[PDB]
């Protein structure tokens, strides 16, 4: 047992992929570990995607990880546009001028390669179809075929479709060891559903004004729950910034 | 993806129909885009119609757009009287004298043609009936038949009638691409209802003394919320003017 | 529409029954129109009845209108005594001498006929009962049977009794087209209640020393709010006079 | 109505019990009428009791009225001593000599009968208890049993005790028609309380040096407010005298 | 009978193994007696294992008892890691640093012997198989072969598998006299099942925030039910502490 | 018939052995009559034995009756321990201290004689065997040989064993005239079985929290059914007390 415990002790990965922008989030969660399902939820337009996109950007950019992004709702161009702006600390969607200037400028192309030139980000859309298996098959490919370290499922809104999917999702993450982050629409802990709350390893909720409050609704590994801290959205750069609240 | 993003970038219309009279409204919203539902709300007699009528006037007059106006509460003559006065910076309803003077003067007729002579404004009333489909059918006609760029629904007060209508309205706007502005009576964000808040793309609220404060309660496209600025109602011209508050 | 607007323009009555004694009141309200409910409120003993009685006197006396007066609190003799004095610029209630002198003098009778001789004023009391319908039935009779142009309800103090009554009152005024002035006891805009503020077309508030300030809390038709002006109560004649404040 | 108004006119009592010592008080109030509650207030030691006692003396002495005096704070002997001195234009309480001289002199007894010999004054004390009903029952007896025309409640200082009492007091005065004068301690109009200000028909306030200023804070019947005049306290006779201020 | 009762009285063990960390738990239960089945239940991640592990630690450490721990879900290394940390008031699983530091430090080995050096704790895993008898045979061995005073079954979630097992478990405890604590997952009293509630001698439920509330759902021996008290989880030491709620 | 009815009237015993601790139980049942079978049922650990033991104590102690107690489940020492504690308003089983203190104290012996010194209570156990006749023979002996007035059968849980036994029990009670109280385990009226419900003359059910509610499910003699009242268990004395629910 002794030797058995020892190697067990020296082989265990407690700290996963560290989160960014929110001082305290890593304290209460110790980052994202492989095989876990992170659920990021909140009200519509409350900043779910931004937050996740930001994590994706850092992970694939600074942590040198391969990030797959599966979009159920929006298109790849939309997602790409968002990452490019984010990466360049500008909001392409808000500036008809910038979009136009950047294309003739040659900065678009320069920006495109400086981000997707490498084999780091894998964006997939067209899952418009309500079939889970079709979805799991693509996810499994992103993992195995493209070697994605992290897979972001954007998004899901609260039957078996969700129940069974959540159970399939959790199964896929646990067996492969990839980090699966799922974005779910909440229209508190109960605000979700059975499997949603149950299968998810860590649940993060963003709250706003009615500055974003980052609440850790659940973290199996750590058990440390409560509010991790606050973030301040930069309307000019589109980045969620750490706050002094 | 590259070419896919590029054309996507160069084909996207971020800035819609610009609003008028309130310095800052366009900052936080970037105007009214086609396919979106703009909700303008506030207390009764707080200036909702005036504000909307003003936007209508400029859109159809200066922006060279076709504006359809569907009145649920008041008559076409009433609406026409309002636009004519507005257009002529006078308040016809307040002056028994002006009304009388303008008719024999010949200015009425001159005013009438100089405004409705063209095929720009389309006023429709008699929707007194509480039937949605009867209403949607007329709206669809204003869009297709009369080629209206903007449709103003005046008005609605806070069931399914509103819920289902809001969902029908939003469906009609999104599929056709017309700009649908709806005026709703509020007797804050919650001050409305589910679909009311949910389906509406941009929600504008006017506040007064208890000078009008223009608050942007919600803007999906931009996410930029808060107070856009102030306006000053001209009791002599009936126009809401930009303020130096 | 053109012809439709025209006749609409030449048929609309913007200026109603003009008020008296307060320079500016007509500016911000354009008088009292038929079908509207005018609410006159203020603190107890602040001059509500006097003000209304004065308007009644002029309307029925100079404007050649038929005025019905329904008193909930006081008796007809009391009301008559007040009008007679007012009409004769003397305060009967304050002078035991005058009352006595006028009766033997023969001036009482001369005063009585010179005021009520004609079919212009209709005073009704004994509504001591808290039943609305009993009240509405009498009002409707004053309108139809006695052809009253203006009906003054004196008085009401701030449930459904008031809520439902206000809604019944407003219904009666709107459908008949009579001018209904209601006197309400306030123990600002909120100082009242839902229907009270809501159904009332124009709300006038009198303010005193803690010379009477005439504040226009609300005017649907005009929207012109604020203080209309000042009046000076004549302790010798009992008349509220226009001031030079 | 005519005959109805006439008799109404010839039966109405405008002028009540006239006040004394202050030239102008009767002008702005027309005296004390039966069924009304007169409130006399001011700072402690400002001359409230003296003023009231003086009115009592004249009413019961010259006006040939029956005056009941209910003392909550002091004793009957104290009150009697005060009236006797007042009546004899001397201050018994200030002169150990006079008190002693008057008793052996035989003037005490002569003074006692010449004042209380008759059935005009009714002094009652021992209401030390904070029970209203116990108090109302005594008051009602003074009215009915002893036929008191005027009842003076001395005193009250500013809950429901006061609120409910004021409402009970006003009820008792209105239904019986007695004149009820209440002395209240003020530690302006607001200086009192709800019912205090509300139920009281006439409110008199005495002001001094920081010669007594007599201010009429409120008079329902007349509406005539403001300062009625000035009085000059005679430190030798204890009488408040009319002034030439 | 007398002598029969006497010795009966002087031979009966009312107070069993005292619990720790929760002031009041022993009051309502009088500890854990041999032959009884203690059921500790609550929601997943609510602190069941910690609580039980803590009791185990004290029993085997301070009470000088032999504690067998049978883990159905997790491994021995995991369990050992937990006890070692607990014993050393540190959370090994949360600190990649501590784990690493402790191994080279030599503190691991020192910690290992200072806890398992003796023959006090007996950890057994690999019961992954759903066979009861295979399970009962191991338990019986832990009792007889290893002389375990207390056996902790971790864990069971709510057929006959549970029904029959619960009946086998209770049979084993009653006949041997060992103290059997079973941890069951609850997804109130009914929240369990027939045998679960029936065979269990004492049922403890932990409740948290939607500080841990310790509720005694059932205690045959004592009958004393209700909430025993509160505990406060120390996120730094991993120990559940007694509270001042 | 007359004389026949008369003596019949004057010889009939309507009121039996009165129950204790529950205000109302005697109202709806009129006590326990000889020849009747009282069934006391409820959930396990719901207080059946306590309740019955209490009745036994009072009957044999205060009513001067001879009470036989036949225990099927537990031993005589256990039963004796319970009665002694009950009799001394202490819970011997819960206090290892008291048990020990009382024995050396000499209070045990004093307690033993002061309760069983006399020939009032007859406790019999060892009926562990499932034979009815063996059981009936002992019961018959307790009646005839020991002259027991009341016999308590503790206990029975819900075939013919119960059916035939219930029929034998009822036969024994009816023919001898003893009062037979039987305690049955219920795992409403139907909650039992044929003979159980049928042969039993009076059925009492205790209900608790999911303070004990005493429900009279059946009373042949009286027919008066429903809830008799409430009792409050004293965790310190072990006595069920009458409540103020
Ligand atoms: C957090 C935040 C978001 N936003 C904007 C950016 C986007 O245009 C918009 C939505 O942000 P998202 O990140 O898309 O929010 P969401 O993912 O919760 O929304 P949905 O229900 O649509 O999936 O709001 C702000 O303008 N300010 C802010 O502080
Ligand atoms: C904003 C404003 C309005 N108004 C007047 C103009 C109109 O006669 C009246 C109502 O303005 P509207 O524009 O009709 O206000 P609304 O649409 O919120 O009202 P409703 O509940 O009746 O639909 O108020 C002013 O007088 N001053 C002002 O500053
Ligand atoms: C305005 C005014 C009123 N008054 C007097 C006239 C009346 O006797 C008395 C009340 O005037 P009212 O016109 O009766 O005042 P009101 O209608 O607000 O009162 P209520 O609560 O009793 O219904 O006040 C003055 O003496 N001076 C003034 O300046
Ligand atoms: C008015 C006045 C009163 N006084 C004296 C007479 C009395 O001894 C004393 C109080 O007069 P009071 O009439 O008792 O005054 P008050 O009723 O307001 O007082 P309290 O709070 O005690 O009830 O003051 C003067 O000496 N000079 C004056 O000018
Ligand atoms: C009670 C408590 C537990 N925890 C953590 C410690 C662990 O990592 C995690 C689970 O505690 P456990 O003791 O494992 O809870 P459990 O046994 O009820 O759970 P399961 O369903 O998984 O068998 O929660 C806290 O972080 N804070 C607390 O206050
Ligand atoms: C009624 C009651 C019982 N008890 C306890 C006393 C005993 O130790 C235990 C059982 O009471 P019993 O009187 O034995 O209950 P029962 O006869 O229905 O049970 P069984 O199925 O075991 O035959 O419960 C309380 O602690 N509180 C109470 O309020």
């Amino acid at each position: 047992m002794r030797e058995r415990i020892r190697e067990h002790l020296s082989s265990e990965e407690s700290v996963g992929l560290l989160f960014s922008g929110c001082t305290g989030i890593n304290d209460k969660t110790l980052g994202a570990r492989g095989g876990e399902v992170i659920m990021v939820t909140s009200g519509s337009g409350m900043g779910k995607s931004t937050f996740v996109r930001q994590q994706a950007l850092q992970w694939g950019t600074a942590m040198g990880k391969k990030v797959g992004l599966a979009m159920l709702e929006e298109s790849v161009e939309e997602t790409a546009e968002d990452l490019i702006g984010l990466h360049n600390r500008v909001r392409l969607r808000q500036s008809d001028s910038l979009k136009r200037e950047i294309i003739e400028n040659g900065k678009f192309d320069q920006w495109f390669d400086e981000l997707f030139g490498n084999d780091t980000f894998h964006l997939y859309d067209s899952f418009a179809e309500a079939e889970t298996d079709r979805l799991l098959a693509k996810l499994a490919y992103m993992r195995s075929g493209l070697g994605c370290d992290v897979i972001i499922l954007d998004h899901i809104s609260i039957r078996k479709m969700i129940d069974n999917l959540m159970t399939k999702l959790k199964g896929f993450a646990k067996s492969t060891g990839v980090v699966l982050v799922v974005i779910c629409h909440l229209k508190t802990d109960l605000r979700g559903s059975g499997a949603l709350r149950q299968l998810s390893d860590t649940i993060i909720a963003l709250e706003r004004n009615q500055l974003v409050l980052v609440r850790i609704l659940k973290c199996r590994f750590t058990g440390d729950t409560g509010i991790a801290g606050y973030m301040e959205y930069n309307k000019e750069t589109g980045w969620l910034e750490p706050s002094s609240y």
